[PDB]
């Protein structure tokens, strides 16, 4: 059954036609986000019983890579939607799922994030939740890197409790409308790459969050991650989403370069080459990177299958979660090194005119990859894999590991 | 999910690790270990159960090769090459030949040797000639180099070029013959940097008669299969993926052995402000970089191995199927080659000076083994082949190396 | 005597203030080119006897790198000026130089190129009085805007004495028939005005010609002193790449000191104490130190041979090998450093497009493609393995 | 004069003839050490007035690299002799120089080390110096990695004071005869590479050190290093010696590979080239490594000239010493990466037969380089250069930085 993947492939084809012009402007790719809404793919992981497609994580990951190969910003938005959905599904109550999931199908929800990317200790988080009557909370503060925060049907929001008789310093998460009073999407995203992901800041001014919007009790995510209960799959799932962004960009860059080489590169006739496509060093560049891409992609498919396997389990052991996170981290490390090298070095196969003509726009691939690969430092993913291999220590679960 | 065969290979590898350091110094023929492999039954992994074999798959074979190679690269090589030789026989032998040979191979515990599918020369430049005799036999003459596993071999897979042949000179003939056939001399002239117990020296054929029931196909049939990209040309991707698993196995064995050394000799650098080398950020980074690359390379290799099995089971294979497989194998080999050559050298940086000051530690065996065999055929042309496919949509030209 | 270098350092300091906004616009950095004119440094290699500074190639190369570290386009324009000057000096007669060089000092000449860079089809048709008419369109004409003179190359055509012979001339950029097309819109090197120039019936007078037709080809085939132009110019490129590398490293370090946060899971209090941040700076700073030190030695050898009356193909070939080696190392270094330093700075260095650090990669990524480093590598390999010096050309 | 370098070149040629058989056996290369004695080059830095050659550090460094290119163990021994000589010369009194230097010419001293390479805090040093009457000290203990300790005419020895009314924990350095009673060279060097450097352990049993053998007063080296006086040049001098071992090994390996390639120019059967010396990928391997070698050697010559410049100064500032040490560390880092990569990857240019015949012996270059590059961890030389560049901190003078 390749129906969903065919739909994603067709979306990506349409995105390729316009990405060069669209991403220069930045801003919100509303038309393309609506095209994704109409495709139904946002419901890939919602059961057929609840109106979704009843598909699997391997399909999601392949769709993410395909879309990202055409437009990295749309790939990012699409993949982040599923990271946000994964968080919801891992913490939501039975009655929340019975209400939200049919509604997400009917209303074609595209989920945004504000924000699960807090590069700081919990007591230093920008956004605080203070109690209101009847179990509600009030959210205040400004957070940056709110991925996909424009045109979002719901925002997955995070805050730390304050002035709370039931405990200060606890992480609360909630899924709220983006037009709730006091939510201000600031529109300040102007980035090197990932230019159409609307990953700017969001300011919360006295924003009300109701109990039926809270995703577990305050502090539950800390307990679930540290214990290795099922929600501890969120981070390997999400880090593998990022991995598929990088592999998608890598494949799109390699295929765009090859098209240029076949139609535009002149041979270095000084060295007796009649066609650039027959040049031994041009061929070596393509071979080195296509070979690494093939292996990285084949490996990523295996880890995606393991995500699905553990996703279906009722309980996951620390060894099972830790081995998965190590495999994901390994795939991310290899994909990061590959995409960053490839998107820069492929110019050496294409020649000077590929850079002399700014309009060719090939630098988009490097810009997009160079931007998002910094989400969290690959040096610490490397350290995490090393600490496991040498010392048998699995990574400490967190929002980044 | 039958893990019995892989358990047997794991136990074999365990025993080999105990003695490999002393054995590989001596070189020569690891007869005791070859006999342990014979007793294990694993040489029959790919023979059908109907013919007395284990009826297992290429994924199992490849995993077993990597496991054994991680303990002893020469024994992994010998074991892997046995299946390369077996694959050639299976792809070219008649059903009648197989009906006789495979039960015999099970009963007599055959360990196959090679003499030799590694020529590195145009057919006209081959040293070993096959002169036709009136009954359809061929007389073989010449000295063949790089005859891997040629010592203690129950049968040799032999290649020669026709000479003085009214039906055409320069055609490749292949046969499977006893190693004690009159005129066969295994020369034992192997004294190498690494892969020191693979007996990859020369074999001299002096008037060796190979009989018609030992010939594999007709003269030149392997060249025709290569030109067609047909199923018998699967021999090369199968064999190149065997090599890939030797390199992944050596890499895994090296990384684990290094980790063991680091944990038990964890003296930190004075100025480094570390209490333990196992907490040093730069030691951890070396292990992490190489372990990550190893995980991805291994996971990728498993996928290519499943595809080998799929096409192995087909009655017919198209050049497009064969070419895509060869590109995928070449890609895996390229990554595995770069990985094992970098890792076996750079892990010293994580272990520290005493790992090299003590020759007896013997860790350089991993680099020596990998550095030797990765030269079998130049990785630069595997890279060119993948690039020519990706850029120009040209599949590699089938050959004994591509 | 560091007076010239001090002038270059102060110019570079001024250029840093404005480069971020200027290079976005592209186009011609007229004000900064005029600052270079006022500095006198365009006359670095002209003898004091002819009104110049009487300085050495080592000083020129250090000034190029310094300016390039601040503004790669201005570094390129400045460096190319000296490539153009080197060509004039190697081929012009003493009588021509006695006129041109004091004029270049008085009129503050900034030389442009059209063009030093396979098969050339801009033609030079001989006229009876020794003049030529130039026709055709050149590409990649670096510094062709606001140029006091253009160094122009063409091949003879309709020539009873032999078609296809290369002629070179130094002509005013506003001579009738010269059209600078203004079509440069590039990834990096955005203010180098390296677009196309169209020649329509452009007259070249005999006293503007540099040597005789085909003389440059003869000099390449002989490996004689004028063939030094290529190693001189390839080492100019090398110093652009080393300068960009140093500028990028320093800009990154400033960001790391003033803006980088420690990764929350690092267990370190300051990003400047993070072991992996320190390893990135150390690995690239170390390579830069060795590359810069080696480049200084090769620059001294350029000067030594520049002063010789005659140069052998063995002297020229050995120098070219050393220049190629430096260029290879500098190319790899600058391309890796300008991309990887983001990993020492963090996500916010890319999240804020206005920071503009990608300029370094864009500039280096653009100009390092001038000629393929793969063939510089092959040339060094062919020398080391087969004892064959590079075949002299406009690229080797 | 190029006399000394001609002498070194001729020595190196002789060593190449026998290095394969000698390094396999290990042990002491006595005949070759005596050849170095006959050459006079051990006296390169002794003034002509004291009987030496009156030469300079740039000459010494070139000679080290030339000899190392032929035989890394002899290059190491020769280089370490000059590290030992530098230490002596930086601390010896006028009386000691007047006595020792003519004696070193006449007796042809080849200096050994036992040992300036203590990977441990001063208080934790293996070897102690306890006061004796009349200003003598008694040395007791075992130190490992005593480079060139066999057939050494004098040993440079280091110990820490104890039971010393004038201060415990102070570093004493002395130059003593190797046949002084109580000195036991243990002969336990059996290494991967550098196999003929006799870098095993030395045991001191009640060894007497007289006042006229002491190199300064106890603790003077620590004062000199901390102050940046002239003896603080010892570490950059010595680390640049190691750098020249690595560049020498690199050049020797590259030249040996090229000779093999030229005399075994068998092209790969399917390469489509007539000869391996015309293969594009063979040429790329030689070009990449030859290019890096040219730049590293040129940079090393510049740093050697700076060593000589500061060597002649009466005073060196902490900035001058720190800048030199940064330049030396940078050279050592680059040379380490280059030699380790080159000595392994050049097999790819030569082909399978270069490894199939162990007797070819090319692996000696990798084994020698792989062994000595671990002397002190390159990761911390990298950190030191990074700490300088990013934080403007020069390395703290020590025996390793
Ligand atoms: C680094 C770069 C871009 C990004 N968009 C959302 C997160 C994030 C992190
Ligand atoms: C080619 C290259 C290296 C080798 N080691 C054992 C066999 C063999 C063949
Ligand atoms: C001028 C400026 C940039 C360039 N890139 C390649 C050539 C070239 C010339
Ligand atoms: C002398 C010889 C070889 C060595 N390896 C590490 C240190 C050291 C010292």
């Amino acid at each position: 059954d390749h129906r969903a993947l065919d739909v994603a492939t067709e979306l990506a084809k349409t995105f390729r036609v316009t990405v060069r012009e669209r991403e220069r402007a930045g801003g919100t790719p509303k038309a393309e986000r609506d095209a994704i809404r109409r495709s139904g793919l946002l419901t890939l992981l919602i059961s057929k019983e609840r109106g979704g497609l009843g598909e699997s994580w391997p399909t999601v990951y392949e769709a993410i890579a395909e879309i990202a190969s055409a437009d990295a910003s749309l790939g990012h938005l699409f993949g982040y939607h599923f990271s946000n959905f994964a968080y919801v599904d891992l913490f939501a109550s039975p009655e929340q799922k019975a209400r939200w999931y049919p509604q997400a199908v009917r209303e074609r929800w595209f989920l945004g994030n504000a924000s699960s990317e807090n590069n700081a200790h919990v007591l230093d988080w920008r956004v605080t939740a203070t109690p209101l009557p009847d179990g509600s909370y009030e959210i205040n503060g400004t957070k940056a890197f709110c991925s996909g925060s424009a045109d979002a049907d719901r925002l997955l929001v995070f805050a730390v409790t304050s002035r709370d008789p039931n405990g200060d310093g606890r992480i609360v998460a909630a899924l709220i409308p983006s037009d709730r009073a006091g939510v201000q999407v600031n529109g300040d995203w102007d980035s090197l790459g990932m230019r159409q992901t609307d990953s700017g800041s969001v300011t919360f001014s006295g924003v009300v969050v109701y109990p039926d919007e809270l995703l577990g009790t305050p502090g539950q995510v800390t307990d679930a991650f540290a214990s290795g209960s099922k929600p501890s799959l969120w981070t390997p799932i999400t880090q593998l989403i990022f991995t598929h962004l990088y592999l998608g960009i890598a494949r799109g860059a390699l295929e765009e370069a090859a098209h240029y080489s076949r139609s535009h590169s002149r041979p270095f006739t000084l060295a007796g080459v009649e066609k650039a496509t027959e040049d031994p060093y041009v061929l070596a560049i393509y071979g080195e990177f296509a070979a690494q891409l093939q292996v990285a992609e084949a490996g990523a498919r295996e880890v995606a299958l393991r995500v699905q396997e553990l996703w279906e389990r009722n309980h996951v052991t620390p060894e099972q979660r830790g081995q998965l996170m190590v495999q994901v981290a390994s795939a991310k490390i290899v994909a990061t090194r590959l995409v960053i090298e490839l998107t820069s070095r492929l110019y050496e196969a294409m020649g000077a005119r590929a850079a002399a003509s700014r309009q060719f726009g090939f630098d988009r691939f490097w810009r997009d990859a160079r931007t998002h690969t910094l989400h969290d430092p690959v040096a610490y993913k490397i350290r995490e894999v090393g600490n496991w291999f040498l010392n048998h220590r699995f990574p400490t679960p967190s929002f980044y590991s």
